[PDB]
């Protein structure tokens, strides 16, 4: 069969799809009109998305279909998509419904790595009996102590592991610190918002949604009440984001640091190297005085 | 400090370090829960509550103490507040079912569409080929001088397929329905007016039903097919499995091939050497 | 330029092939002479072994050596080849040595795995208390049970346990071994620390590995032919013969401590087989280790339902405020 | 039991499960470290062999230990037999390097590869040095109507009157592996080469004779050094020549090559010849559209007309 509308290359690429999807055309349309969970996700979306024919493409495909028999395949889903009123907006807020969920809870976490490392810190006592016997931390291991062929990082953990038993187990209170140092806070604002305009675009293509031309459309029926809820998540995510930029900003004078200068991920990366060094500098401490027992086990 | 009255230490240190990171008001939890909130819920929250879920009995003993509630400490408030959501186990793992269908139908239907099509495709010339350097080249000869032209894109795809699980997941889809089907028939009567579960779920269940007949007449028909070629190649469908069939039916296209290029190449190797000698 | 013997596909891929690897003909030559291996590594020579023309399509650019200027590239690549001899198993040979050692290293954990289980196996103090207090259990301490009176030390059986209910029935077998244990034989409790290849030798392949084997024999069989029947070097750098004479022998060296070694693995479980009563050879070597890591994990997890259970069953008591 | 003599109580540790899994009798690995056994070692094994040894002082004490072997724990029996070889680290770095060196060089390679044949495609291609950024502007900007823009009306006029391009973007076929690369890093591995050699090279020259025929350390490392040192040099040749090509370019196209980077050229190169393309894929798609449109009304005209 002949072309009348679709150009080569998609034709080509929507005799593949459709092939190895299997499935009337009939059925997709209704799949996509009545948002279908049981049909649909989150590929099947971004697929048809990226395989769905131009709009101007389909005003033409529609607009003499009383050849259907006539037309290849690849057209006749053509056609029958021309049937779907306001279709790529239909489709994104689908997409969407599908996504949104797991991309929160893509994002939560990280927001909780940091809080809890911040959290985690002001109320950790053993590190601030650490900071008293003392982020421009990790310099201890870059000098010398009161004796020689010893740094100072080892004299104050030897210090500490002779009468401080107790500042020994302040890494083990520091347990999201590590998990903070690998998150990118450019990156979780850049989420925040991205995701910010993805609900008001959704928000807007309802809001801007026709009516029932099909008992069969339960677009706006549905839609509208996800929203809702993915505005009163979306809030609350934000929330927790700025109590994180908040609590930042409080460890920022308890422990007097600019948090301007030092984004959050910088800081805690420097925490954490800090924290190994420590539990480094123990080891080596526990060989060094391991070997030198023997050192005078051997004048026997 | 706060001492601990149901829950075992582990459960315990395990629902707290969960919770911990969650974040979020048990009372909310319970309403996303009860509502299906899926803006929310996800595979990987749904199966996390499902493995961090105390025990029935004792979410019981702790619903038997809401009293001191705030007395209890964060992973037994939890409790308290779970051991109210009626049915919590078949629901999770109604509310499982339904987040993870769609995904597990889309992973099946590839497998019988290749093999269906390498057999559609198949009926759809390569016959003649085998029945009648090596054989292959011989035959590849002919097929050069005197029936030339006579020389699947799912052959390959077919190949790879395992008739087995394929059956194995189809049957475990029709418990996962079945299960879902009684534990919703089963199902308490929903006071709390934030309980969307047996509305849902019956619905649902009904659109995953029509689903998985569909998906399974393709399969039936996929077999169909099958033995429709174990009429014109008159082989037993059952000895040699569909996996099997394409398999050899695969190394075959290959060999032929191969043995059509490397004539091929000698082919030109002689034209590079009538004219070179004139 | 314009070709007088190579298909047209050929001279392409050659083209790309010799492009883009930048390197005088006859440099390519002698690295391939010389076996240098500054130079060679596996990747450059399975392509020229991918990209090698045909032997014969090296034959006949061997009459055109007068217009080596006047032809392509790709076919003076052709013509420089074509002087080679035995350029193909001398290239095969080659591949071989430069991936030996990877080969080797890769087979022996495996026999290391198997080897070092049975070892274990045999010297865990704590797992053979584990062995007599089960025969203690099946035997003398649950009459009602299922096959009392005839436990033994078959492992799969061990698996079972778990489907089995103890006197009383508030408890499988195997909590029930694993409560008295941790009630009167705590020490048997790190019988899983004492059997720290076993996991390893639950997920290796008896019959790959013996593929391996046998492969690695035949390859170092054909090189050694390949050397037996090489053409005296008329051309100072060819250190083929030279190189390849002293490596097959080294090599041969290190199959035969891999078949002795893997030999000894056979041996150690057959013994196994006796003392467990099975059939070697019809219990593979990982099915008979999966059964012994499958065991050593439930048993650990009925160590914390018992936990669990003993620790809740005390708020039950303390349930009388 | 056994008690440990010298070593503190991680490294024994650590040697046992290391030797637990490795299990080579002490003397095969030595004989295997001194034969620099080919058809063995494997870069692997050096590696790991590098990190478990025990530090240079325990292997020295451990060396006064000899007459106790036999009562020694396995880690340490281990060190004593690794504390007779002279210069073990020295000798198992120059191990390591000799058996990652062709294959280092097979890294870089390709990088300066690339570069160089991408600006010998450039240099070779009147058919860009013509078209003359700018070309962005013009994407920027919609046509006459906003039914185009001024990028695709250049692409077609070219299309028309000089289809003499159509064929450019063929021709610059390393330019997005260029584009990719990264010269300073390049330098890096060139340099840190350079390093290695040198260091092994020092340790070949300042290295104990042998005192057996089994110690071939000395015959092959010296060997290998120098063909080492032919290919770095001739790797290096090809690194100058590759940035002597793009300086010849920063005068055949005007520019500063210290300015814009090898990897900023070849980026705004390879998204020009995108942007090209992207218009001219474009304009010949619009353009078979209209095609189908006036075949469209053509046979929906003969119908009319048919019927009628």
């Amino acid at each position: 069969k002949e072309l009348k509308v679709l150009d080569s290359k998609t034709a080509q690429n929507l005799s593949i799809f459709l092939g190895s999807f299997r499935m009337p055309y009939q059925e997709i349309k209704n799949v996509i009109l009545e948002v279908n969970e049981a049909v649909l996700t989150e590929s099947m979306i971004q697929n048809l998305i990226k395989q769905m024919p131009e709009p101007e493409q389909l005003k033409m495909l529609s607009e003499l279909k009383e050849e259907y028999d006539d037309l290849a395949e690849s057209e006749q889903f053509g056609v029958v998509m021309g049937t779907v009123p306001r279709l790529r907006p239909r489709l994104n807020a689908i997409l969407f419904k599908l996504q949104f969920s797991e991309q929160v809870e893509n994002i939560k976490p990280e927001i909780v790595s940091v809080t809890a490392a911040c959290e985690e810190l002001r109320k950790s006592e053993n590190f601030s009996s650490l900071l008293e016997l003392t982020s421009f931390l990790c310099k201890l291991r870059d000098t010398k102590s009161a004796d020689q062929k010893m740094t100072l990082l080892h004299f104050l953990a030897e210090l500490c592991e002779n009468d401080h038993p107790e500042v020994l187990k302040f890494p083990d209170e520091l347990a999201h610190v590590e998990k903070a140092s690998r998150v990118s806070a450019e990156n979780l604002q850049k989420s925040l918002d991205q995701m910010k305009k993805q609900i008001a675009d959704v928000e807007r293509d309802v809001q801007n949604f026709p009516a029932a031309t099909d008992e069969k459309d339960k677009f706006v029926e549905k839609m509208t009440s996800f929203v809702k809820d993915a505005q009163e998540q979306y809030n609350k995510l934000r929330m927790m984001h700025s109590n994180m930029e908040t609590l930042y900003k409080e460890l920022g004078d308890y422990f007097v640091f600019d948090p301007k200068k030092l984004s959050v991920e910088e800081f805690f990366m420097d925490l954490h190297n800090f924290r190994n060094m420590f539990l480094q500098a123990v080891k080596e401490n526990q060989k060094r005085r391991e070997t030198e027992e023997k050192m005078r086990r051997a004048k026997l």
